């Protein structure tokens, strides 16, 4: 499944993590990414609309 | 620059090509990709809004 | 076998997926690909023309 | 550009070679490939259908 | 063993497949390859003389 | 040297880009990264803290 | 998981090793790294600041 | 062109070298390879019939 | 362990194969290699000089 | 030659850099490495005895 | 664990092998390596002081 | 051509280096290697037996 418990965007936050398709994202990173597009630049798949 | 003159999505069309960021896209492919998101799944950068 | 359930062409669609040889394809993408050739540009093998039973 | 002058399908024929997109193909191999699809299994791009001037 | 059931030369035929050393070959491809040499250009090992 | 002018973190922003060590970063991304550490997770070198003359 | 028990920074120390995220670090190396940043240059993830129970 | 002047089969002989397609072959190696097939196992292309 | 039973030097012979360290060698190839050195050019380890019981 | 001007051990210091064999080292890192052995763990070659 | 039973330095000796950290070393090679530094050039870790 | 002037076997010696085929070797290492075989374990080609004019 998903690797180690860290936001694959900022490689630092381990709490308040949302499950992206094959990796994790912290809330702050997820927000900024949703701000810019519906598609994740890390895994090329759609971003979580949850939380 | 960009490689050989072919739509990097369908690898077939060579005419009516729009310049994506580091590759090409035919009009049909570009449309279907814009239909789904503003971000290109091939190069992870924004899709051309031109044409 | 086949990876996460997303169209490997558009990396977005997750429902209405047809099984290509080692990946998936949504109907819209599959249609456009068949429009151009019987051979898939992603896996080099023949595109699914039929959904079976 | 294109590599040594040999059919990239059979790696043997060196005369009567047609230019595929980034490699060569002998007539026999090209014929057999066109028999199966318009798309080349070696370079994923369209097979040469015409030899030009 | 051998991978997916397809002629590794033409990547299309799935019926009437002969077992080459670590891959498959359709009858038409096998014939053309035997026409040219006893050694397979795909796996570098000897071609099947069967069928 | 540095590649195409896009923020290597969000791969979208192309204006208001700051030069990180071997890539670019938009202000929003850079701000969020500085919030977390002085070291860039993309290139492992220190984040730009100052824009120079 | 984590590899052979040696500090991945100095590849020499094998006792007094702290667990970084996917490797080890001796106290001396860890100290010097914390001196420079909270983020590890070897694995790009945060340096261990605390040894736990 | 061809790399360093050594038989790519035995990696030892540097004299009496025949030019194979993208490498070299000493006379002894070339003979043994021709003994077995017309196709070179190193470069997958036809063996030199010269010498 | 060792792969398909073919001489890794000539990729053709499948009978009368001697076990080199991580691959096979036919007698003819092995003979020619011993003629040149005690060390195998394919696996960098010593050539089999003896077949054992 | 050597790459970007940063200590290849700590990837942070850019001043007071000593030239190791194919990379750089800051004074603090060089000291700690010399403390432990004469051979550099980054490039496998001998450490600078200068400074 | 360690791979095949051969000195990873000279790739020839299989007897009188000392266990280095993730490979083997024959006595002669180990001596010459210790002669030059305490750190192994093959695996970057400390050399065996045993034997 | 050949890289930095260090014995590729012991990665330490930089003087008294003999030119092997695509790298260097110090006399001590070369001697030990010749002791074992005429073929170099590093580059798979023959060891230098003679230094020329
Ligand atoms: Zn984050
Ligand atoms: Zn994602
Ligand atoms: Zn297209
Ligand atoms: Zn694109
Ligand atoms: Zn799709
Ligand atoms: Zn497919
Ligand atoms: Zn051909
Ligand atoms: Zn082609
Ligand atoms: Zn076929
Ligand atoms: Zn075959
Ligand atoms: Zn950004
Ligand atoms: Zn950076
Ligand atoms: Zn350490
Ligand atoms: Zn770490
Ligand atoms: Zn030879
Ligand atoms: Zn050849
Ligand atoms: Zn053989
Ligand atoms: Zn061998
Ligand atoms: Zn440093
Ligand atoms: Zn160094
Ligand atoms: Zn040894
Ligand atoms: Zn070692
Ligand atoms: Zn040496
Ligand atoms: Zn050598």
């Amino acid at each position: 499944h998903l690797g180690p418990q860290f936001c694959k965007s900022c490689w630092f936050e381990n709490k308040g993590l949302v499950e992206c398709n094959n990796h994790y994202l912290c809330l702050n990173c997820l927000t900024l990414l949703l701000s810019v597009s519906n598609r994740c630049p890390i895994c090329k798949m759609p971003l979580p609309t949850k939380l």
